[PDB]
């Protein structure tokens, strides 16, 4: 049958000591709640009801494009109250899964098992075994079913030794949820309406609740502060690196690797220590990435080596190119096949054609550079002091001597040669040689201050 | 009552294989013994008696400014002999705490508990529970008190199973110390005067010794070699990162973060992987620090982003500034609000005014730069071949074209404009435009070597 | 007696998802099989028989210089079949040790113990204790000897609780190997000839097999995929760092240190976090290496500091030199004593004499620079657009002003002085001063676009 999710995300997250609400803090570059939304979506959820409250405006700006129903909870009166806000929208004969915006590691696989174990008119409850279950509600199994969740303070001596514990995530049909939610009270020490009580209420109705154990404890772990969040971060990154290693990516140290988005890869890819991969990154076969590199939203072709401490963003690099070390590719950098970019070089919004080299101490911006060019050390494309930023066009087989200033807008045609120390403001024609006539003063017998 | 400390710090530290004495090796940028001195001071110690010996001159030069009594021990005849060197200076009615210069992680909190548990005319002894207590003296409790410390070789079968062990740190009043120290002998396999024997001597006098367990084993851990020291280092750094995360600093990976000094922070600060913080550093609200950055003795204002692989020392950065990546701020760099410093830029002992930008391949040194200036790529402030290093003064709203050499001493007044490839040796007046007249030779039909 | 080894290295390594065969994947920069070959050699092996098959051509190109007998196995019919390929070459009265090319961490020390425990006409079998020995063959000891290796599916209830397990590495004399190998069959579920069966066959012959336990479990660990290989990598690096720390090298974080070759060191060497050491590296006394540095095939003299994010390859640095941060030394960089190389500087195949400084934004290539020179910011050695790359020679006590282009081939004699913004194409004589005569246009009353 159909499925919809409810995600609880209204918390202030006081112990984060932040102006952001609790669930907006990121894991692997994405808000915690966004992980849960994505998981709900790939689970097959028709509707996703987002219970929000604190930091309302920030939730809306940061998650403006998410396909969710925005259910604003004016008061935090408990998890049952929270879910009941969305209940008017539950279809009677759809399954409903309840998830927490601050527990982002929960997997689609675990949740499929939960949904599959839900008996008709009943509940599937996700549990977890802890080594020290102190403070948490114990699962009481009478036969194969859950008959009670006994809280720490109520449990007897032998019930305290039970390791199986309630996570609060559960699945039931929409009609059941509407019926049971209306029956939960707040007669307890905290004065709150607990979703937990649905288990007692189901048992009162002679309905079954089946437990499904989570495989990984970390899956159901929430974050109430930044220390806990950093532990979730490390577990997530290590799991991402492990999956890539098992797919054939050589990661020299998985504890020193960060993926903050998606990585598509060929075979025999090598990624050295302390690399960060952000946004959508695609690497072809036998790409090698040296230590300290940062790649954000790039496509890298087969057989390219990126040497240490290169930073690349929104760029494309063709096959057999060599980049780094200490290279910077800014947005719109498009490097063709067999190009060379070297140390202390910055390339911004420019195309560089096949075989061309830019190997030292150079800024190229808003330029088209053709094939088999040689851009010398210390070359700079610049503009006049004016308004907008104009383009430099360099054809094929051009030599640009070191320390040349190319003053946009300007064109240098095929086969041109420019001498070192030149200032180019006028168009250079095909096979034109431009050299600077320097005037120098030579003084003989000049003794330096020892 | 009053308190003074004794710190044992005379050891050669042979297994460090160093020209330094044992306690001078650093943890988090500070000598091990300096940690212990600081802890003693914040505990409220009136006097700190530093027992030193090996590497005497180095101890004095490296710790010249420490408020301690320098007690030179000519021979290392045991811990009791060491403490007795300082005993002539103990006030009869002050408490005395004994600490070890090579066990730097001991906390003020643990030591306050120790002092508080000391019975009158007695001793409080700090103990620790080990899982494998082999080699260490076992604590024998008769009722609530310690009646013996039984060494490995003397213990019977059941005493070997005792996990509680002697750390050697203790507190007693000064008169007791003077009396008992004079009674310790050296009749043992090692021929040494052990401070350990004070426990037996106290029990002989019908005086109480109360045990206080250390909460963390690592607290009382010493370092006899650099492997052990590296473990202390990692435990200290992880504990520092944990405290910051709990205060609301987002540290992406606490295992890849190093603090070597003090950090003051606002809210919503983000610190990426592999950052090093040294000396005294202050970060305002929502400062973001990219991967690989090194910050030593800097003040960073609200809302600044420091992009990857930036190194900053002895510098100030105003609010909403953007630094990096690959930027270098050397001592005396003062950047106003809303400034921009970019890749492969070095700024040394210079002020840069509000809104000004220095975005590529530039050295600025000994300069004052005003507000809303545009310093082009490849700009260099330099000096004549002479003696001292003179100043470059640039006013407000100045444009300095790329690859311009500013030759100090020189002034460029408000609103001036300098063209690319210029050499500035003479003062530039207000609203003055300076452009270089290049002479170029153009040769048509120059065929390049294919 | 004499010894020879057999190394099994024919596997395809399917779960690596690589075009390389299994044993060519690297640990610490060296193929797994190369580790095992080296260990065999230092064990004293006269012959090393390398059983190879898959990726045959790649094995030959990558290991062309290894002193091994190349034994090509056309079909993988089991470990006994593999070893029997080399058996015609076993000397009757030499010991033979069998090792696996995909288990590279096995030590010479463990293997010496194995060889020493081998009884005459018998076998020494290397075993290991696992906490979960499921799937592995259990060692059955009758008295002091091994009488059977019982596989998972054959073991009874109490045999399943045995933790001691078969590793497959063993030692026997050559005649025994020839005799027993010819008797192993393939009547089992997998239809393979197992080397394991030698233990049964020895017991049939009334020959002794003695077990030798491995001290470290990781020693005998193989890698079937890149996740397992990364774990071997981390264990190896941590063990290398631990050995160096125990020798007196201060490594701030051994979990953030990589050695990929050999390191020779003096005393009081300090290596900060995230350093990579490759090839053969030699560091003198009190060398300090800042964070992020990469050193490949370099010799560093006493008392040099290398500041953060410096990359050095195939270079020599004399004593008291200061390098970095952000410095690049390319192959053939030879820096004398007391030199200074600064940020965003690249030095390639050049000698730089004592006291000379190159501190910013500079490329020096194919040059000889004398002693006490001052190479200014923005200096570049370049060539004409021609064929090969010519040399720049700079004598002693030369001042080269900032942004000077040195156009090879060219010589600058002792004591010369070159002004900023100069283009040098002609030889400069001793004590010659060369300054550029600029022509500038000054326009007063030029108002900038606000
Ligand atoms: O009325 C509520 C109660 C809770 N929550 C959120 O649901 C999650 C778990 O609720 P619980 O009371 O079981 O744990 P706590 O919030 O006390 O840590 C937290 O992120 C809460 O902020 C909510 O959105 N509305
Ligand atoms: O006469 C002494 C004996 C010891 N110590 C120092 O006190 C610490 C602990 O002394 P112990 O004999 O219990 O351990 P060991 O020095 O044998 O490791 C070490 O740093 C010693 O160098 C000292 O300064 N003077
Ligand atoms: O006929 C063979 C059988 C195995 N091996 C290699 O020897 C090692 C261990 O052999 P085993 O069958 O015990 O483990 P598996 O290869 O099944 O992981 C592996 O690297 C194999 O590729 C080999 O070279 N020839």
């Amino acid at each position: 049958k159909a499925l919809s999710a409810v995600i609880l995300a209204a918390g202030k997250g006081t112990r984060m000591y932040s102006d952001l609400p609790k669930v907006l803090h990121t894991i692997a570059g994405k808000p915690m709640v966004k992980h849960v939304i994505d998981t709900a979506h790939q689970l097959g959820s028709e509707n996703i009801h987002l219970i929000y409250g604190h930091g309302g405006d920030l939730m809306r700006t940061h998650l403006a494009n998410e396909q969710v129903n925005w259910v604003l909870q004016t008061e935090q009166l408990g998890t049952a109250h929270a879910v009941q806000q969305a209940a008017p929208f539950f279809k009677d004969n759809e399954n409903i899964v309840v998830l927490y915006g601050d527990a982002p590691l929960i997997t689609k696989e675990t949740l499929e098992k939960l949904i599959e174990a839900k008996p008709e008119n009943g509940i599937a409850l996700l549990t977890v075994n802890l080594d020290n279950p102190t403070g948490y509600g114990r699962i009481i199994r009478e036969n194969g079913n859950v008959v009670a969740i006994v809280e720490q303070k109520d449990a007897n001596a032998e019930q305290l030794n039970i390791k199986e514990v309630n996570t609060g995530v559960m699945v039931s049909d929409g009609a059941s949820f509407k019926k049971w939610l209306a029956r939960v009270g707040n007669n307890n020490a905290q004065g709150e309406y607990y979703l937990t009580d649905l288990i007692a209420l189901a048992n009162q109705d002679n309905c079954q609740v089946v437990a499904v154990q989570a495989t990984d404890v970390m899956e159901v772990e929430g974050a109430n502060n930044r220390l806990q969040l950093a532990a979730l971060e490390r577990y997530f990154q290590n799991k991402q690196a492990s999956k890539l290693l098992l797919e054939g990516v050589m990661i020299y140290d998985p504890a020193r690797f960060d993926l903050r988005g998606t990585l598509e890869h060929g075979k025999d890819v090598e990624i050295d220590v302390n690399v960060i991969i952000e946004g959508n990154v695609k690497l072809g076969d036998r790409v090698k990435i040296g230590t300290g590199c940062v790649l954000k939203n790039v496509v890298i072709g087969n057989d390219v080596e990126i040497k240490p401490y290169s930073v690349l963003e929104d760029s494309i690099v063709g096959e057999k190119a060599a980049i780094g070390p200490f290279s910077r590719l800014r947005p719109g950098a498009e490097l063709a096949a067999e190009t060379h970019v070297g140390n202390f070089v910055e390339i911004k919004k420019s195309t560089v054609g096949k075989g061309s080299k830019v190997n030292h101490l150079t800024y190229v911006g808003d330029s088209e550079i053709g094939s088999n060019c040689n851009i010398g050390a210390g070359v700079i494309t610049c503009n006049y002091d004016g308004a907008n930023k104009f383009k430099t066009i360099i054809g094929d087989d051009v030599f640009v001597g070191s320390d040349t200033q190319l003053v946009a807008p300007v064109k240098v045609a095929n086969g041109a040669t420019i001498g070192a120390g030149t200032t180019i403001t006028r168009d250079v024609g095909e096979n034109e040689l431009v050299i600077t006539r320097v005037a120098q003063r030579h003084i003989q017998g000049w003794q330096r201050p020892i």
